[PDB]
C-alpha cells in the first residue's frame, strides 16, 4: 500500500477476501481449527471403516458403499460450483464479459478451484466432510472396490504438497480468482479483456504474498507452478469417469456436472 498503485492492489485483495468469506462457508481457518483440535470448534466424528461409516450416517446424518461415497463427492462438487459461481460474480470485470466467456471460464475453472480448496480440508491422513462434522480417512477411501479404489489419491498427493506452501484464506481468495480469469481456456471469444483482469489479479496476488509471507522466497512462482498439478488432477479424474460409466451404467450425474464435463478435455 506504499504508493497509490499498490494501495489499489491492496483494496482489490481486501475486496476478494471479503467476497470469499461471504461465498465459502467453510474456510481454511475453520478447517484447520477442526483438524488441529482448536477450542474455537468442534471435533469431527471419524469414519475409518464400514461400522464407523454406519455410525457416522446416524451421527452426521449428511447402493454400494463405494457409489454412495463417490456420489456424495459429486453432491459436494455441485454445492462448490454454486459457491464458486457467486464468488466469480464478485471478481471486478467478470460479469461484464461476454456471457459465453463467463460460462467457459466457469466450466474450465470450477474443478481446479474445487481441488485447490479441497486441500484446505485435507491432511495426509484424511479429509473433512459434511462441513467439518466428519473426517474420512485416506486409508478408508483407498479400500473401496474397483473402479473407485483410488479416486481420492491424486487429490491427497496434491494437498500434501500444496499445504506445505502454508497459504491462508486471504491468499487463496486471490489465487482462485486468478484461476477463473484464465485466458487460455479453450473456446474463449475475447481473450484480451480476460487477460487484462487476470493481470490485475496477478499483481494483487504477488503483492499479497510478499506482505503476508515476507520470508517466503518466490512463493508467487511456486504457487503458479501448482496450476500444473491441478490440471493433471482434472484430466485424470475425467479419465476415471470415462471408466466408471462403462461398468456402472446405473450411475446418474447431476446436470451441472454433466454440462461441465461435456467435451471438457
Ligand atoms: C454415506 C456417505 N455419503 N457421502 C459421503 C461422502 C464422503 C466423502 C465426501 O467428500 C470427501 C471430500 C470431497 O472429495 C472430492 C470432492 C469432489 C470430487 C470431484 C467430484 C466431481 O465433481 O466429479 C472428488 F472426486 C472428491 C463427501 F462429500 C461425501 S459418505
Amino acid at each position: 500500500g506504499l504508493n497509490p498503485e499498490s494501495a489499489d492492489l491492496r483494496a482489490l485483495a481486501k475486496h476478494l477476501y471479503d467476497s470469499y468469506i461471504k461465498s465459502f462457508p467453510l474456510t481454511k481457518a475453520k478447517a484447520r481449527a477442526i483438524l488441529t483440535g482448536k477450542t474455537t470448534d468442534k471435533s469431527p466424528f471419524v469414519i475409518y471403516d464400514m461400522n464407523s461409516l454406519m455410525m457416522g450416517e446416524d451421527k452426521i446424518k449428511f447402493k454400494e458403499v463405494a457409489i454412495r461415497i463417490f456420489q456424495g463427492c459429486q453432491f459436494r462438487s455441485v454445492e462448490a460450483v454454486q459457491e464458486i459461481t457467486e464468488y466469480a460474480k464478485s471478481i471486478p470485470g467478470f460479469v461484464n464479459l461476454d456471457l459465453n466467456d463467463q460460462v467457459t471460464l466457469l466450466k474450465y475453472g470450477v474443478h481446479e478451484i474445487i481441488y485447490t480448496m479441497l486441500a484446505s480440508l485435507m491432511n495426509k491422513d484424511g479429509v473433512l466432510i459434511s462441513e467439518g462434522q466428519g473426517f474420512m480417512t485416506r486409508e478408508f477411501l483407498k479400500s473401496l472396490r474397483k473402479p473407485f479404489g483410488d479416486f481420492m489419491e491424486p487429490k491427497f498427493e496434491f494437498a500434501v504438497k500444496f499445504n506445505a506452501l502454508e497459504l491462508d484464506d486471504s491468499d487463496l481468495a486471490i489465487f482462485i480468482a486468478v484461476i477463473i480469469l484464465s485466458g487460455d481456456r479453450p473456446g474463449l471469444l475475447n481473450v484480451k479483456p480476460i487477460e487484462d483482469i487476470q493481470d490485475n489479479l496477478l499483481q494483487a496476488l504477488e503483492l499479497q504474498l510478499k506482505l503476508n509471507h515476507p520470508e517466503s522466497s518466490q512463493l508467487f512462482a511456486k504457487l503458479l507452478q501448482k496450476m500444473t498439478d491441478l490440471r493433471q488432477i482434472v484430466t485424470e479424474h475425467v479419465q476415471l469417469l470415462q471408466v466408471i460409466k462403462k461398468t456402472e451404467t446405473d450411475m446418474s450425474l447431476h446436470p451441472l456436472l454433466q454440462e461441465i464435463y461435456k467435451d471438457l478435455y
